[PDB]
């Protein structure tokens, strides 16, 4: 009788390492409005620690960071891609994010990409699918 457990085949374990440890985040889609899914995990990664860089090309500062309009453009190392854009927006970012060497690829909820998640694996990076950055927070660190 095995129980439901989610698709991307992590542990709690490894799942609080990654938000214990990789803590320079690109957050992608990130958006001033106060709705946005993006804008509200936004905020509370950076109330918790998260060295948070934006990436959004529409905008040039959000919550007060700077805002890139690529994730090879940020001036510092990128360890977790967090990603709030559509599904097929996501192949361009995972590129992005094999080239900046970043360790991880977390697709927030809706915005899957098989095609994707397979170059993500395909170089190497953990994939982390299916969550949110801030509820799984919540749900291991809290
Ligand atoms: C993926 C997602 C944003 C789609 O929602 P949607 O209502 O269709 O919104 P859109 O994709 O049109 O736009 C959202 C943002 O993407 C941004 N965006 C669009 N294209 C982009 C691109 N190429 N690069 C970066 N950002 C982009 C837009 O600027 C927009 O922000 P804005 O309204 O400030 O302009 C949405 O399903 C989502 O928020 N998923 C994550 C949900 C989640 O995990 N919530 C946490 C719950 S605890």
């Amino acid at each position: 009788m095995e129980e439901t457990r989610p698709i991307d085949g992590l542990t709690d374990e490894d799942i609080r390492e990654i938000l214990t440890r990789y803590k320079k985040i690109a957050l992608v889609g990130a958006s001033p409005k106060p709705e946005r899914d993006a804008n509200i995990v936004m905020k509370y990664l950076l109330e918790h620690g998260y060295d948070v860089y934006p990436v959004n090309p529409k905008y040039e500062e959000v919550l007060g960071r700077k805002c890139y309009p690529s994730v090879l453009d940020i001036p510092d190392k990128i360890e977790v891609v967090d990603l709030f854009v559509k599904p097929k927006l996501t192949m361009e970012y995972v590129e992005q994010a094999i080239k900046k060497g970043a360790k991880v690829v977390w697709f927030q909820y809706n915005t899957y990409n098989r095609e994707a998640s397979k170059k993500a694996d395909e170089a190497g990076l953990i994939i982390v699918a299916n969550r949110c950055m801030m509820r799984e927070h919540e749900r291991l660190l809290g």
